[PDB]
């Protein structure tokens, strides 16, 4: 079997991507954030605290004839941005663009933090990192991909995010028309539960490529590209007026600038992120200072190849016996 669904940016800045997901019987369609950096499938629901719901589509487990409460199971998650959610667990039928999984753990939110409430376009998350990170207690649950894997035509899922445009999440197959050239595969470490790989280096604009090992994760759930301070300083040193701002919380640059591109290595291959992909608009409404899309990972603990980097490529999340990541230009 295979699945194919369109993913859409939530706003004009591509702050996150939403993909329609069918839950329960009859189908309850929720727009979820497909996150290769986490492993919980959680949704806004009829159980979420009323004041914490503001525009989101909710899942009502009582209206699903196939919903079953997982006895004594609870979940609680906290993300890198300081946001969090928690609640109880159901098992139900979940479908992504024609691909179905029965008995998928659907984590129903009783509480969500302010950032989830403030974003009415995101109805929940669909975790695509390794199941070892799933927070369901006392019995850990598997991801949608893990549950579907055996049934797929090929044990893979692909991410094809758009810049200011619609994109695609495919499951069980590789669309050979969605990229140019060849897919270069790279080694993956699953020891931290992430699609963690090593980039072979970088280049700023038309500058010389720097061979250096950058250990990071392929994360669709993170908006920006987080890299070592040395690398981010080299990039922003090419933009006149750019500076690191402690009040704004990162590198800012004059909105009138034309940003240079950023290249990252995948083995002998190169992925070029156009400069426009790194512009995250005014720091505050009406400001002439803009926020940068390439930020330092010094306070994180890990490098994050987020949406900024991934949307410049066709990305294969290969769940074969030994998982690997594939990257191609497009
Ligand atoms: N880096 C993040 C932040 C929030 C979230 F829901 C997922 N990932």
């Amino acid at each position: 079997s295979t699945g194919s669904a369109t993913t859409t940016p939530i706003d004009s800045l591509d702050d996150a991507y939403i993909t329609p997901v069918q839950i329960g019987t009859p189908a309850q369609t929720l727009n979820l954030d497909f996150d290769t950096g986490s492993s919980d499938l959680w949704v806004f629901s009829s159980e979420t605290t009323a004041s914490e719901v503001d525009g989101q589509t909710i899942y009502t487990p009582s209206k699903s004839t196939t919903a079953k409460l997982l006895s004594g199971a609870t979940w609680s998650i906290s993300y890198g941005d300081g946001s969090s959610s928690s609640g109880d667990v159901y098992t139900d039928t979940v479908s992504v663009g024609g691909l179905t999984v029965t008995g998928q753990a659907v984590e129903s939110a009783k509480k969500v933090s302010s950032s989830f409430t403030e974003d009415s376009t995101i109805d929940g998350l669909l975790g695509l990192a390794f199941s070892t990170l799933n927070t369901v207690s006392p019995t850990q649950q598997k991801t949608f991909f893990d549950n579907a894997k055996a049934s797929l035509d090929s044990p893979v899922f692909t991410a094809d995010l758009g810049y200011h445009a619609p994109g695609t999440y495919n499951f069980g197959f590789i669309d050979t028309t969605a990229y140019t050239g060849s897919i270069t595969y790279t080694a993956v470490s699953t020891k931290q539960g992430f699609w963690e790989w090593t980039s072979t280096g970088y280049a700023v604009g038309s500058g010389t490529f720097k061979s250096t090992s950058i250990d990071g994760i392929a994360d669709t759930g993170t908006t920006l590209l987080y890299l070592p301070a040395t690398v981010v300083s080299a990039y922003w040193a090419q933009v006149s007026g750019a500076k690191s701002s402690s009040s704004v919380g990162g590198y800012v640059f004059p909105c009138s600038a034309t940003l240079p591109s950023f290249t990252f290595g995948v083995g002998s291959a190169r992925i070029v992120i156009p400069g426009d992909y790194i512009d995250f608009g005014p720091i505050s409404t009406g400001s002439s200072s803009c926020f940068g899309g390439i930020q330092s990972s010094a306070g994180i603990g890990i490098n994050i190849f987020g949406d900024v980097a991934l949307k410049a490529a066709f990305v294969v999340f290969n769940g074969a016996t030994t998982p690997t990541l594939g990257f191609a230009s497009k």
